[PDB]
């Protein structure tokens, strides 16, 4: 069975060879496709890439931050508007795991005091089956060269610490995406790391039983097995 | 190049094959698989199913009711809280088709007196490149059998309409469900279904030159060569 990363380097390659030039709100270029979806499973085992150095040490602790609410996105999640979206998640899983709006959203603060009601920017979706812990991750678009692989270890560890507080065992994260995008200065280095297989995903360890969601900490947290290309940097 | 059904009757075989029993909100039984994608293209052709006759005239007559804003998903799409999203939608590719944020989206209105700022439901995100036009519709859930083929044909009629006003051709559907699931007493059905061969697409007439969204009519559209195999009851 296919290792889950061939679908982001089938993805990178489809984007070079059939993006369309589309310029940002900046007016940088890039190659960009509209729809695309990835699922990456989470049973015994967890999607950190390995064709380049993702920065784990950055994504657990920019989630835990997140987590926190300090100050932006983790604002949001737990003072919307206020609402605490996370807690909101984590309660419905909780009594009611076959809801169908365990649903949580972010807005780019940019956007907050441009116009009445924007739209949001990412959604995150949980389901629950057979006491697994699901996550779709919507966002209305994606670097594919530098946020995608950062984002796809957020999530997947988000759907992991809530699993975990829920009593649930991770299932599913799937990455859908609008504008799914590769900077004009990224084709290079991706061509590149096109080239490199990947290897067995690791595992993601939690070292501790913990009860709240914000009771967790770096070091409760331990990637086993990582061993990852050479970084590229973007 | 493959016909765009096959991808619909692909899902629904996969979700008989692979898909769980999970429940609905009534404890009606489902099969569910959680996320899907699958694109139709809407350039020289109209993704109306043909596996089975697609109530055409339903489709067309209930997307100009929600487009009046009349009572509800049309109140939600004109006087959002209002805010008009669909002129919004309108004026941004008109005035920026670059943005990243043109987005339209709507509530299941059992969910709005039931908690404060509850979850969408559904989200239609559009986007611009090369004079074309393309529409992606998030729903958080998709009734397969019977809600998924009606609305396939409705927001690929509104993505029509809308590339009709602001003069642009229509490009790509992108279909994205959340839990995608099969009611148990439509399993029969479906089975016999997915023994008949898709036949071409029909196209999709519009037989005036229309300047505001509001002024459309049912007899300014026309499908031609629609061809369907027989009506499927669910």
């Amino acid at each position: 069975p296919p290792h889950g990363e061939l679908q982001y380097l089938g993805q990178i390659q489809h984007i070079l060879r059939c993006g369309v030039r589309k310029d940002d709100r900046t007016g940088t270029g890039t190659l960009s496709v509209f729809g695309m979806q990835a699922r990456y499973s989470l049973r015994d085992e967890f999607p950190l890439l390995t064709t380049k150095r993702v920065f784990w040490k950055g994504v657990l602790e920019e989630l835990l931050w997140f987590i926190k609410g300090s100050t932006v996105y983790g604002f949001q999640w737990r003072h919307f508007g206020g609402v605490d979206q996370l807690q909101r998640v984590i309660d419905t899983i909780k009594t009611n795991p076959d809801d169908r709006r365990i649903i949580m959203c972010a807005w780019n603060p940019r956007d907050l005091p441009l116009m009445k009601l924007p739209p949001c920017h990412a959604l995150c979706q949980f389901y629950v089956v057979n006491s697994e812990l699901s996550c779709q991750l919507y966002q209305r678009s994606g670097d594919m060269g530098l946020g995608v692989p950062f984002n796809i270890a957020s999530y997947a560890l988000l759907t992991y610490m809530i699993a975990h507080i829920t009593g649930l065992k991770p299932g599913d994260f799937i990455h859908t995406l609008g504008d799914a995008h590769i900077y004009l200065n990224h084709i290079e280095p991706l061509k590149i790391q096109l080239q490199r297989e990947p290897r067995p995903f690791p595992k993601l360890r939690i070292l501790r039983k913990v009860e709240k969601i914000d009771d967790f900490k770096a070091e409760d947290f331990q990637i086993e097995g990582y061993n990852p290309h050479p970084t590229i940097k973007m």
